[PDB]
């Protein structure tokens, strides 16, 4: 997260870290056994880390649970990043408490202009590299479909939205990938892609979760 703030320990209790020996992506807990992340975050041997603030210190509220199964969207296209969404099932149910909680799925898609909360342990610099140990947060508005398509001509599908600040300075970034965009208490986006981070006229692009709620529910009902 570039141009964000320290969230505060466990105030984003649905935020997970995916770990394969190191943090490599975010995710969102949607019930005690299931995490939503980005398909471009797929790898084998994922451990889900719940209840994290400082990802490099055991602070006492963590739950580490290995993935039992990953399910990349059937229509995920790694070339265009269309359908950039994946489900991860946990080997055991998380213990839900004040610091480890699920985030609601949307029933209807989010309004343009809605201020949303994006979070993660990704890079905090535009130009250069610095990865934080504690969870960072950013409040960012959903941009219009027209400004999104103008920013990335030919590349925006109906399964994507832009959020952020056209002037630059505030954005998600590498390492935030797969993490949540929460609007009005619902998981509306997944951190997916963008040209650089926090650059003028190059906002963040997010998976539009509301297009996926039928597939999420049918998948969780069968696995
Ligand atoms: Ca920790």
């Amino acid at each position: 997260i570039v141009g964000g703030y320290t969230c505060g320990a466990n105030t984003v209790p649905y935020q997970v870290s995916l770990n394969s020996g190191y943090h490599f992506c975010g995710g969102s807990l949607i019930n005690s056994q299931w995490v939503v992340s980005a398909a471009h975050c797929y790898k084998s041997g994922i451990q889900v880390r719940l209840g994290e603030d400082n990802i490099n210190v055991v602070e006492g509220n963590e739950q580490f649970i290995s993935a039992s199964k990953s399910i990349v969207h059937p229509s995920y296209n790694s070339n265009t990043l269309n359908n950039d969404i994946m489900l991860i099932k946990l080997k055991s149910a998380a213990s839900l408490n004040s610091r480890v909680a699920s985030i609601s799925l949307p029933t209807s898609c989010a309004s343009a202009g809605t201020q949303c909360l994006i979070s993660g342990w990704g890079n905090t610099k535009s130009s250069g590299t610095s990865y934080p140990d504690v969870l960072k947060c950013l409040k960012a508005p959903i941009l219009s479909d027209s400004s999104c398509k103008s920013a990335y001509p030919g590349q925006i599908t109906s399964n994507m939205f832009c959020a952020g600040y056209l002037e630059g300075g505030k954005d998600s970034c590498q390492g935030d990938s797969g993490g949540p965009v929460v609007c009005s208490g619902k998981l509306q986006g997944i951190v997916s892609w963008g040209s650089g981070c926090a650059q003028k006229n190059k906002p963040g692009v997010y998976t539009k979760v509301c297009n996926y709620v039928s597939w999420i529910k049918q998948t969780i009902a069968s696995n």
